[PDB]
Parts: C-alpha cells; sequence; structure tokens
C-alpha cells in the first residue's frame, strides 16, 4: 500500500486540472523595461538575485534572473508562486518577464543572514520566527503544495520589521496522493530520511523534517545540526542521533531495504537523548517544551511527524499564540 499524507490528502483531486497541471501553463509575460537592477544581492545554483526597482514607479523589488532551465521547471515555479500568492508569509510574485531567459520579480524584503542573526536570536525570537514559518507551511500544504527546500537560506527574515518570508519555490511540487516523487530534492543537511532511503511516495511531512533540522540548529547553536559530507553520510549523521532501532522499524514498515554499502556505513547506534546537545552556551534556548517539540518533528517515519497545524498548537508556542491574539 502506498503512503499518503495524513492531511490535505485530496486538495488537488477536487481542483480543476488547470490548478496543478503546471506543464500546460500559458505564462503572461510583462516587459523587462518595467524593472531595473540596482545591486546584486546573492548567487544561486539556478539563478542570480538582485535588489531592483520598478522604473515606472520607483518601487523596490527582488529580481531573480533564472539561469538555464527547462520549460516544464520554469512553469512549475511560476504556477506554484501564482497559486500561493497572497498566503501568510509566502514571498509574493509580482511579475514575470523575459529576454530569451526568464526573470522573476518579487516583493522586496530587507533580510539579515541567518549566520549573523541566529547566534543573536533569543528564546522568544526562535519561538516567534518558527511560528511565522509554520504559518507559511500550513498554508502551502493546505493548497496542496510541498516546498521541499526548507532551510535557513530560504527563510528571509527582516529582524527590525520582524517579518518572515518563505522563498525559493524552485523545488516545490504539487502533492498527489499515490505519486512517486524524485528524492533528489531539498538541500543535503535538511533532507528527510525518506529521501535518503529512496522512499518516493513522501508528502508535506518532508517539510516538517527540514523545519526540525532548522529548529535543532537554532536552539542548540549547531549549524547545520546534521552535518553529512554526502547523501549517504547524511543518513549516518542522522542515525548517530536518532539511533538505528527506530531506523530499522521505519524501513520495515515501508518495506525498504538499504543497499549493503549504505548499510555498512549506517552500522548500529543507540539513540542520543536531545539533552546531550545542551551546553552552557545554548542552555537559555533549550527547555522541556522545545525538546518535546523538536522530538515530534525529527522522526524517521514521516507519518509520525507533527503537521504544520499540529506544530502551531504545541505548548512551545503558547506565549506566541496568546501574544498574537491582540
Amino acid at each position: 500500500m502506498m503512503s499518503k499524507a495524513r492531511v490535505y490528502t485530496e486538495v488537488n483531486v477536487i481542483r480543476p486540472k488547470d490548478y496543478w497541471d503546471y506543464e500546460s501553463l500559458i505564462v503572461q509575460w510583462g516587459e523587462q523595461d518595467d524593472y531595473e537592477v540596482v545591486r546584486k544581492v546573492g548567487r544561486g545554483k539556478y539563478s542570480e538575485v538582485f535588489e531592483g526597482i520598478n522604473v515606472n514607479s520607483k518601487e523596490k523589488c527582488i529580481i531573480k534572473i533564472l539561469k538555464p532551465v527547462k520549460k516544464k521547471k520554469i512553469r512549475r515555479e511560476i504556477k506554484i508562486l501564482q497559486n500561493l500568492c497572497g498566503g501568510p508569509n509566502i514571498v509574493k510574485l509580482l511579475d514575470v518577464v523575459r529576454d530569451q531567459t526568464p526573470s522573476l520579480i518579487f516583493e522586496y524584503v530587507n533580510s539579515t543572514d541567518f549566520k549573523v542573526l541566529y547566534p543573536t536570536l533569543t528564546d522568544y525570537d526562535i519561538r516567534y520566527y518558527i511560528y511565522e514559518l509554520l504559518k507559511a507551511l500550513d498554508f502551502c500544504h493546505s493548497q496542496g503544495i510541498m516546498h521541499r527546500d526548507v532551510k535557513p537560506h530560504n527563510v528571509m527574515i527582516d529582524h527590525e520589521l520582524r517579518k518572515l518570508r518563505l522563498i525559493d519555490w524552485g523545488l516545490a511540487e504539487f502533492y498527489h496522493p499515490g505519486k512517486e516523487y524524485n528524492v533528489r530534492v531539498a538541500s543535503r543537511y535538511f533532507k528527510g530520511p525518506e529521501l535518503l532511503v529512496d522512499l518516493q511516495d513522501y508528502d508535506y511531512s518532508l517539510d516538517m523534517w527540514s523545519l526540525g533540522c532548522m529548529f535543532a540548529g537554532m536552539i542548540f547553536r549547531k549549524e547545520p545540526f546534521f552535518y553529512g559530507h554526502d547523501n549517504q553520510d547524511q543518513l549516518v549523521k542522522i542515525a548517530k542521533v536518532l539511533g538505528t532501532d527506530e531506523l530499522n522499524a521505519y524501513l520495515n514498515k515501508y518495506q525498504l531495504e538499504l543497499d549493503p554499502q549504505l548499510e555498512a556505513l549506517v552500522g548500529r547506534h543507540s539513540r542520543k537523548p536531545w539533552s546531550k546537545f545542551i551546553n552552557a552556551d545554548n542552555q537559555h534556548l533549550v527547555s522541556p517544551e522545545a525538546i518535546d517539540f523538536l522530538d515530534k518533528l525529527l522522526r524517521y517515519d514521516h507519518q509520525d511527524r507533527l503537521t504544520a497545524k499540529e506544530a502551531m498548537a504545541h505548548a512551545y508556542f503558547a506565549q506566541v499564540r496568546a501574544a498574537e491574539t491582540s
């Protein structure tokens, strides 16, 4: 029996085919002359990022110049950005222009890099920003979409405005129950066990593992938390913490077999309690509720992880939920 999402299972079934059939998307291009590059903001594997301006309004934007890319892949990101445009803490696609090739125009966000920000984040900042990120995840999941590349680099945080935006939807996909996906998604350190053991019928829960990796890195001040030197080593790094008994049960449940070369690397390991990662430098960020929350994200079995909605309801976010009401 194929694995299926515990939540939002049927969202794309009841949608018109036009909603998820991104491959048939007719892109309505603007014109490049409407937007102008000001300063380079960053480099990427698929694109170059620039801080730019709308010439016909002096309005500042982010310009993402997509490098070489297939027609199918460009339409997937554009269609998904359009489908999600307006949701909480989702980056907003303003326009799509081209010379060929393309170029995506987004709203501007004055982001601070996580390598500078996270070491200064307080216990409350972490609870606050993770909660904001969960808003984004619950929304895109409820719209039948998995992000599949959750990581600090794709979470833009304006620390003075205390805004958060989930960006780079280039690896996102539509969730269709029963579908086998590519496991070569996400970024190494944030890859869920499903991608490392070749479980292809995964779902939204993949994003919750990635979140857990981010979360562990923040509260334990350990970046990245799971530091594998390749995809096989990535599993080993996880097994040395979660332990191999839980790994074996998970493989058994989904009738998975590790190839012998990977099996030799994984070996045998006892579970390392989350408390073993507490030290003098990070102790102010760790509490019984933070550990319980993290422990419910970082499970081998994707079905056993908290959903975005369940995560928002966790006691770790009690103060943030109450402080938000007003």
